[PDB]
């Protein structure tokens, strides 16, 4: 559902933040 | 606070930054 | 809607594919 | 053919590969 989609996107956004900080 | 749509736009923009950084660095 | 979410995820997956191929 | 949920799992896995590659390379 919408909650599950939101929660997976939150994981996606945290991984993106780590990747960009590792530049 | 962010909608699904806003999060997807954030993901798309972050990937655009990563893609440019990797492409520009490999030169 | 669900269609818009799917279409944005398709853009996300294409960008990921380019990033990984640029390794 | 892929659901939203399957696409999100694909995105999460691709990011895990990118994250490991960048972290391991910076060493």
């Amino acid at each position: 559902d919408v909650e599950s989609v939101n929660q997976k996107l939150d994981d996606v956004i945290a991984a993106l933040a780590r990747i960009e900080a590792d530049r």
